[PDB]
Order: C-alpha cells, then sequence, then structure tokens
C-alpha cells in the first residue's frame, strides 16, 4: 500500500504514497489493464462542496496554514457562497495554485520539471468572442517572446449550467490547414481536414496550400463560434532545413514555434473551466516523428527516403528508422539556429528523471503514464524506458471534452 | 460485457468478449495502473477446479465438451487427485497446454506462429545429465543449421516444491560477464553474477568478451551440476555493417538461439518450474537492448566515435544515428549467414495481423503494449498506435524466483 517503483538501468527505488490521495479512476480493474486506451470515460450543490473543502485543504496546507483562522474562514466562506449561489468564485491565489498544480498531476507530461514556473493570465471577465481573440492574441505574443518561449495559460469564465460554455473550438491555437483533393489523397494536415471544413464551412477562405495557419473559433457564453485571424507576425515559424543535406530545405518544410493546446478542460476544487488554452515549447520529437511521419498525417518518410536514395525495397534496410534520425536532426538544428526554444527526447526525459527524484523526494510522488511518456523513437536509449511508474488520477487536472460541433445547440 | 479497442492509424475498432474468460490478477486496481510495472505450493483443495477448468478448454477446442471422452477423463483426473494429490497430463494435453502458454503470453510479439510450437516431452527424465542431453537435442533441432525452428522441453512438474527441476541459466545460450578490480566489466554486464555463481560450482572462466556459459542444471531437487554446450551446437554469427568495413573490428558476435529458460509453465494447475523454449530473433532485442543498453555491451560510444560523430551535444541525435546502424548490422549479418532473423517492421505487422486475427476467431488477443512496442522507432510500427487490453489466461508463463536465493544446498 505504500508501493515501491524500480529503475532497472540504475537499481535506483523510490516509495510512492502520493497515491493513496487518488481520487477519480483509472479504467482499470484486477482483471483488465487499460494502460494503453487513448481516452476512457452537471455539477449538483451537493457533490460541490467536499469538491472544494478538497481543493482548499490542500491550498492551506502548501501554504502552511492548515487549520488556520484564514482556513476556516475560506472555508466556511465558500460552504456559504455555495449554499447560495450554487457555484463559487477562486481566488487568484487559488486560482494560480490551481493552474499550476493541474500541469504538476499531468502524468502523460515529460516537462513537468518547469510545473512551478507557469503564466497564469486571468480571463474571467471576458464576455465576447472578440474579446477571446484579444486574450489569446495577448498569451501567443507573452509566451513566444520572439523566440525564447514562456509556459502560460489563459484561462476563461468557468461553466454554469452548461448552455454558456466558452470554448476554443481548435484543437491546438496554431495548425495547419487540411485539404481533400480530387486525387483522393489529402493535402496540407490530415488530422485537421475535418476541421479545416468546419471554417470553411464556417466562412473562412482558405489559401488552399499546404502549410496555412488556420484562423480561431471562438465560442463565448454558448454563442455561435466566430473566426478570426491570428496576425502572422505573431506566428512564428521555422523553416526545416538538415546541418548536411543542402537538398532538405527543397523539401519545403517549416512549422510553428509554439505549441498551445486548447481544447481541454481543467477542473479545480470542483470547478469546470472549458477554456483554457495552455503553451509550453516542443520536444523535437512531436515534430519530426509524429507530425511529419506519421502515416495519418504529413507522411513523408517516402519522399525523404528518396532523396536519400537508401533501399527502400525491404523493410530490413532500416531504411524508415535512418529517415527517421535524419528528419529529427534537422527540426532539432532548425528550431536552434532560429534561437527559438525546442528540447531534445534525451534531455527532456533526463530532466524528467530528475524532476520524477524530486516529487518522490518533496511530494512523495509523481503519477506518470509510461506510455505516453517514453518518447516515440530511441525508446531504450532514454532513461525513462527503464522507469518503472504508477499511474493515478489526483486533482487539480486536465481533462478531455467532447469536441464542441459535436455539442451545440446551434 | 463486450469492450472495445481502436487503431488511430487506422479507424479499424475491435470487440473483446474473451477478457470474460480471465482469471489471475493484474495488479491494477480502479485507482492505480501497474502497467509499467516490470514483476506483478499448491494442494489438493484448488486443484481440481484448476485441472477442470483446463480440460473444459481442452475438449471444447477438440470438439468434444460433454462427450464420454471428456466425462471419463474429469473423473479420472478427479480420482488421481483425491488419491495421490496430483495429476498427470496426457500427451495431448500437454502440448495443447505448452501452444496456449505462448498463445497467452500478452508481452509476446511473436505470437503469429504459436500452432506451430515443437514439444518436447522429458517429463521421464531423473538427473542432471539426462537434462543435458534432453536440452542437447533442443538446441540441436532448434538451429537446424540456422533455420531456426520453434521448440520447447517439458521435464517433471513440481510436486512438493522440495524436488524442483530448475534449468538455473536464464537462457540456454548466453555470454560471461566478469567485473575487474578496477570496476570495469569484461563481457555482458548483465550475466555478473551467474557467471559468478559458475566459477565457484567449478566452471573453468577463459575470461574473454564472448564466452558462452556452462549449462546449470538442478534435478529432482539435487544440487546443480555444471555442462559444456558441444561448441559445434552453439551457431554464432559475426557482426559486421554492409556500408563501413570498420564494423568488423569491433570485434562483435551474437548466438543465434533465443531460448528462455528460467520461466514456469502452468498448465491446469500443475506447476513446470523447468521448461525451457526457443524461437529466433527480433533484431532489436540483440542491436537495441544487447549492444546499446547502457547496463549491456554499450558500443554506442565506440560505434559513435568511428563513425565521426558530433558527440559533444546530445541534440545531435548522434546517439540515435549510432542505434540505427548497429541495428542494420545485426539484420545484415544474420540474413547474409542465413539465420532466422525478422525486423521489428515486419514483426509488428504480423503481429497486428494476428491480433486481428485472434479477435475474430477467439474474441480477443491479451496484449502489453509496453513490451509489444519496439524500443527503437516506436511510432513508426503500427502497434504504436494499437489500443490493446492486457489480462492474464492460463495456460501461462510466469515467473518464479531465481532458484540460488531458494536453495537448500546438499553439499
Ligand atoms: C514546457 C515544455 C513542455 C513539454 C516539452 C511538454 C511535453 C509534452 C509531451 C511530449 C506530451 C505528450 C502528448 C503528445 O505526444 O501529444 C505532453 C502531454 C501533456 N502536457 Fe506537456 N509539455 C510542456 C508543457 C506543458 C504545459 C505548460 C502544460 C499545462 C500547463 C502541459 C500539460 C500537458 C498535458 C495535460 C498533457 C497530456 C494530455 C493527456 O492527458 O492526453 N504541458 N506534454
Ligand atoms: C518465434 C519467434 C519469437 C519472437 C520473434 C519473439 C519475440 C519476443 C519479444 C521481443 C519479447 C519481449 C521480451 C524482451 O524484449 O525481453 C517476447 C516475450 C515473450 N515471449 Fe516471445 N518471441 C518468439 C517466440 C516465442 C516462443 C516460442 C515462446 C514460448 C513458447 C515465447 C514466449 C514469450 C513469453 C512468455 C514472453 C514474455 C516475457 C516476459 O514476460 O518476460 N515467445 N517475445
Ligand atoms: C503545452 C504543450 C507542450 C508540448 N511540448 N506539446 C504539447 C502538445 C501535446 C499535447 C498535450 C495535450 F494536453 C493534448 C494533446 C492532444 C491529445 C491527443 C489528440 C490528438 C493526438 N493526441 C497533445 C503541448
Ligand atoms: C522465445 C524467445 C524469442 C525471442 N525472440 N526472444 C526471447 C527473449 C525474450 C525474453 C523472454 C522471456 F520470457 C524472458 C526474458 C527475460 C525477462 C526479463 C529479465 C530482465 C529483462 N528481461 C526475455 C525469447
Ligand atoms: C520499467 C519498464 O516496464 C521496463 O523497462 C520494460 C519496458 N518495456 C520492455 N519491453 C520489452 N520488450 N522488453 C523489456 O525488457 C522491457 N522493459
Ligand atoms: C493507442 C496508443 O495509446 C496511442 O498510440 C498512444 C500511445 N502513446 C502515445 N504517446 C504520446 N506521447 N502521444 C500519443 O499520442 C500517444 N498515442
Ligand atoms: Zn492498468
Amino acid at each position: 500500500r505504500f508501493l515501491k517503483v524500480k529503475n532497472w538501468e540504475t537499481d535506483v527505488v523510490l516509495t510512492d504514497t502520493l497515491h493513496l490521495k487518488s481520487t477519480l479512476e483509472t479504467g482499470c480493474t484486477e482483471h483488465i489493464c487499460m494502460g494503453s486506451i487513448m481516452l476512457p470515460s452537471v455539477r449538483t450543490k451537493d457533490q460541490l462542496f467536499p469538491l472544494a473543502k478538497e481543493f482548499l485543504d490542500q491550498y492551506y496546507s502548501s501554504i502552511k496554514r492548515f487549520g488556520s483562522k484564514a482556513h476556516m474562514d475560506r472555508l466556511e466562506e465558500v460552504n456559504k457562497e455555495i449554499e447560495s449561489t450554487s457555484t463559487y468564485q477562486l481566488k487568484d491565489t487559488e486560482l494560480i495554485y490551481g493552474a499550476k498544480h493541474a500541469w504538476r498531476n499531468a502524468s502523460r507530461c515529460v516537462g513537468r520539471i518547469q510545473w512551478s514556473k507557469l503564466q497564469v493570465f486571468d480571463a474571467r471577465d471576458c464576455t465576447t468572442a472578440h474579446g477571446m481573440f484579444n486574450y489569446i492574441c495577448n498569451h501567443v505574443k507573452y509566451a513566444t517572446n520572439k523566440g525564447n518561449l514562456r509556459s502560460a495559460i489563459t484561462i476563461f469564465p468557468q461553466r454554469t449550467d452548461g448552455k454558456h460554455d466558452f470554448r476554443v473550438w481548435n484543437s491546438q491555437l496554431i495548425r495547419y490547414a487540411g485539404y481533400k483533393q480530387p486525387d483522393g489523397s489529402t493535402l496540407g494536415d490530415p488530422a485537421n481536414v475535418q476541421f479545416t471544413e468546419i471554417c470553411i464551412q464556417q466562412g473562412w477562405k482558405a489559401p488552399r496550400g499546404r502549410f496555412d495557419v488556420l484562423p480561431l473559433l471562438l465560442q463565448a457564453n454558448g454563442n455561435d463560434p466566430e473566426l478570426f485571424q491570428i496576425p502572422p507576425e505573431l506566428v512564428l515559424e521555422v523553416p526545416i532545413r538538415h546541418p548536411k543535406f543542402d537538398w532538405f530545405k527543397d523539401l519545403g518544410l517549416k512549422w510553428y514555434g509554439l505549441p498551445a493546446v486548447s481544447n481541454m478542460l481543467l477542473e479545480i476544487g470542483g470547478l469546470e473551466f472549458s477554456a483554457c488554452p495552455f503553451s509550453g515549447w516542443y520536444m523535437g520529437t512531436e515534430i519530426g516523428v509524429r507530425d511529419y511521419c506519421d502515416n495519418s498525417r504529413y507522411n513523408i518518410l517516402e519522399e525523404v527516403a528518396k532523396k536519400m536514395d537508401l533501399d527502400m525495397r525491404k523493410t530490413s534496410s532500416l531504411w524508415k528508422d535512418q529517415a527517421l534520425v535524419e528528419i529529427n536532426i534537422a527540426v532539432l538544428y532548425s528550431f536552434q539556429s532560429d534561437k527559438v526554444t525546442i528540447v531534445d527526447h534525451h534531455s527532456a526525459t533526463e530532466s524528467f528523471i530528475k524532476h520524477m527524484e524530486n516529487e518522490y523526494r518533496c511530494r512523495g510522488g509523481c503519477p506518470a503514464d509510461w506510455v505516453w511518456i517514453v518518447p516515440p523513437m530511441s525508446g531504450s536509449i532514454t532513461p525513462v524506458f527503464h522507469q518503472e511508474m504508477l499511474n493515478y488520477r489526483l486533482t487539480p487536472s486536465f481533462e478531455y471534452q467532447p469536441d464542441p460541433w459535436n455539442t451545440h445547440v446551434w
């Protein structure tokens, strides 16, 4: 019940007690592990006050005021507001703590060593999609910081009755369009084909190129969503070239510098923030392995191997593997040259081992999802591969939520 | 109740009902997942239900459930258990069991081949010398001059746990590892502890970098005994690279036959504690893990040096570059010497076809994503995008403690 995790490369063993504070469910039972399922599955007055109590108790513990007058006063004050209003509002300081700890608790995130440096933008006074646009532009500019990227989150008003939801319909703030063609192939980003539809199909005018930055589709107070173009001077992009292959630039590849997830739900103290775009900086493999080389994405392996004149006849020449490394060398090379923050998978996983060490030492544990923490290339030459991890669900947390166009009473 | 898995690269969705036949625990609970944990004495009381469960499965597979053959065999096993406290499997049952143990092995990517297992019944063996003879014949049959054939040899089952047969080697064929006084390691670092036992038991170590370890064999709970596998039975492959001529000068070689020998085979409640089994290698087991793991031969540095790579910052991906070349060399050397090997792209594609077939004709296929996904180039293989359900079916292969920790020495 006071569990242990072993690293098999170093024999270091850690003792996890934090899992005893777990609350939500994992989807596993003692008969079947769902550790590899991508995503398994209104608040009443009754369920809401225990959730607030749990949160405020850990908040006042972290500031070393558990069982103080200020604690009990805040407890009763929120208690009163719930009995009256059927919800409540977080103090700024509780909002920042809640956001930083949703990141800290995100078991699938390898970049958490930076969790405590998050920049939190309170947008709870926003009322309109134009206002949402303004807040999001300010976020993008601050986080991008001319290439010296800084982590940030912007938090729009919390859900009330589910009829007045604030939603960013983009899955990320910055993403490239994707169009089906007569040919039957797909131009641009295939993962964005449906959304690139629902933009044009909502009023957008597509340049129909390969790397067209999608417009924002912003929904305030449950109204119809509105299109907005992010000023190009705010969207930092990196042309992609190889440090050794001059034909690489002729591939005509580029990627954007800012990864900004915008479709998740932030839960703090029982309250639900359905619009909470957050951003950090890329790990190189997200672009080079996944975005470029997934079959259901840009899928450039064949063209790159062709240009390398590799023996593509049999899989045992490891030509996909060989191209894959070169592509990822280039992505890192391009970002570093243009002075835009990026981390390689060796540094990020080494950082995460250090972070686990600190969490076990000063917190008693660190929830972690091996299936997602281990990079999608060169898995076993990174230290996380040999690291046992326990996965459990803490709160505050980021959660998945249904796509809006399926839900909006249009 | 039914359960769905989705392939996120092809949107193929499958429905698992087989998990309803699940017995043993996983280690997971509703509030914690132990999915990445490497490792999560039996009386007549619980034995006949385990036997009955197994025989019901056996007779369903041969389309004879409820037959008089089925009912008499149940009765016969029943009386043998109450009279003798254990029971014996028929030959047919033992073959069925070992095949299905492999079929149920949720961490094995190679399971498309499960129906083609050669089973050697060694239940009449009684001494370590008899064990040595059976294992030699397995190695000769399985190697087949490089045209490898899957096989398993099954020594007598446990009785009171004080008369166990055990193969003390973790694998039938492995290289020695020697710790030097200066702290460095010669050979395979993973085998230092076992090599020391062998030397303590009287093995004369040649102390090279690729010395095949002796077999240490324990019969009927007696002290184990040393034997040297005849070298002409140990097929080995010099590692060269198809473009780099300097690669041969690294002096690398590997044996051809992967043969796991320290696991426990469970069939109908009977425990077979010595059950060596062998197949053929996936390239990455040698090229990624054996050679490049930091706690193994760890040749990335030497290979990166000779490739003249930017080794100053990790972001040059010099490690990933050297790893790919080492894995091309392993595949090229094996193919050139006509020793059966499979690359990780071929092996994962086959397992996806196997898994889909299993869902259709069996109702599911238990699978451990953490172990199925290869240790390099994960997401460019199709298993990476495949959701999988992990649960334990029997017959099964289980882990057991190392014998030198539990053995009572005679002298
Ligand atoms: C600062 C550098 C960061 C790096 C290098 C990083 C890296 C990653 C990576 C590689 C993933 C895997 C997901 C995928 O492959 O698509 C991930 C997931 C995730 N990240 Fe981080 N991230 C960073 C910042 C942040 C920040 C600032 C937040 C929130 C404030 C965050 C929250 C999350 C969450 C919630 C998930 C997983 C969502 C899920 O459950 O599926 N990350 N991250
Ligand atoms: C014939 C070709 C085969 C291939 C290519 C293959 C490949 C693999 C691989 C790569 C693993 C992962 C283990 C690791 O990386 O250390 C594995 C695990 C396993 N294999 Fe197969 N295997 C084959 C045949 C067999 C046979 C013949 C058996 C038994 C009759 C078997 C039973 C198992 C079991 C029980 C495991 C689980 C290991 C554990 O839990 O530690 N495999 N296999
Ligand atoms: C802030 C940040 C930094 C970084 N370095 N990277 C990302 C993107 C990784 C990510 C995080 C999430 F919270 C959710 C997703 C999408 C989840 C599913 C949908 C499609 C495939 N993955 C992705 C975000
Ligand atoms: C038949 C076979 C075929 C193949 N192609 N390969 C193997 C070796 C894979 C394997 C299987 C096992 F049943 C157990 C192990 C070792 C277990 C743990 C101990 C430390 C790290 N691995 C390895 C076996
Ligand atoms: C801690 C972790 O479970 C451990 O490193 C596992 C991960 N996956 C693996 N997968 C395979 N095929 N072989 C292994 O030895 C391991 N080791
Ligand atoms: C089915 C499987 O869960 C799916 O492919 C997962 C595996 N691991 C992953 N790991 C990361 N970091 N990102 C992903 O999108 C996925 N996808
Ligand atoms: Zn689990």
